[PDB]
């Protein structure tokens, strides 16, 4: 069958062209370092050098899928990649990966799921029509600044979504087992906000509040906004001054 094989230890870089994708997804400890940009598209691929036979870049319908083929890899110093694409509309990320985006992010929509204790970091304005976070499994998700209308956030299991600072029209909030939103610097005119089990959700809603907690879970807000709220068990809705 497929030979195990291990890196020698000696990382080594190669560079080569890559087709147009619009989507990501990849499972396992890399560092992914993403741009969109109307140049060229590259890859630039960063492992043990002879494990560079091993890697797979695959593009198939604009998803564009890294990892390894051809045998089973025991063990790696260090991957590294990066890329580049025109458009972006979702990234899959897994098994404790670095996804970083290195600059500004557009388009009509961008979906995000963040499992397994990955670490999600999109450092530049993200300017988009629909924002769509999904973490669970421990993973981590960093959004230093987001301009969009629908803003979708949701923690299964656990794991935490901090969304720095910025703006949404209508924002849809929800933990589930446990988890944490940090989304105090985000102003939005209507949220919908629900924890079930444990949890904790940092808001600033600006007109508009429905909450509901079933569980210890908390939800705490910055307003002034309207409540609505239905709470069953020790968890509370409360303004934070």
């Amino acid at each position: 069958g497929a030979d195990h094989v291990k890196g020698n230890g000696k990382l080594s870089t190669k560079k080569i062209t890559i087709d147009d994708f619009n989507a990501i997804k990849f499972d396992g400890v890399i560092d992914f370092n993403y741009e969109q940009s109307e140049s060229t598209p590259h890859i630039e691929i960063t492992v043990d050098e002879n494990l560079h036979p091993y890697v797979n870049i695959d593009i198939q319908d604009r998803v564009l899928t890294v990892g390894f083929k051809g045998a089973k890899v025991d063990h790696f110093t260090k991957f590294i990649v990066k890329t580049n694409s025109k458009w972006l509309k979702e990234v899959k990320a897994s098994g404790n990966a670095n996804f970083i985006a290195n600059s500004p992010l557009k388009g009509d929509e961008l979906k995000i799921n963040a499992n397994s204790n990955c670490l999600v970091q999109l450092k530049q304005k993200v300017e988009v029509g629909k924002l769509d976070l999904n973490v669970s499994g421990s993973a981590n998700m960093v959004v230093n600044e987001l301009k969009t209308d629908k803003l979708e956030c949701s923690i299964n299991g656990s794991g935490t979504i901090n969304l720095k600072a910025g703006n949404a029209e209508e924002a849809d909030y929800s933990i589930t087992t446990d988890g944490e939103i940090m989304a105090f610097g985000v102003a939005v005119p209507e949220v919908n906000c629900k924890i079930t089990g444990k949890g904790s959700a940092q808001i600033h809603p600006t007109d508009n509040l429905k909450a509901t907690i079933v569980g210890k879970g908390n939800i705490r807000y910055k307003g002034p906004t309207a409540v609505q709220q239905k709470v069953i068990g020790k968890g509370t809705v409360e303004e934070v001054k």
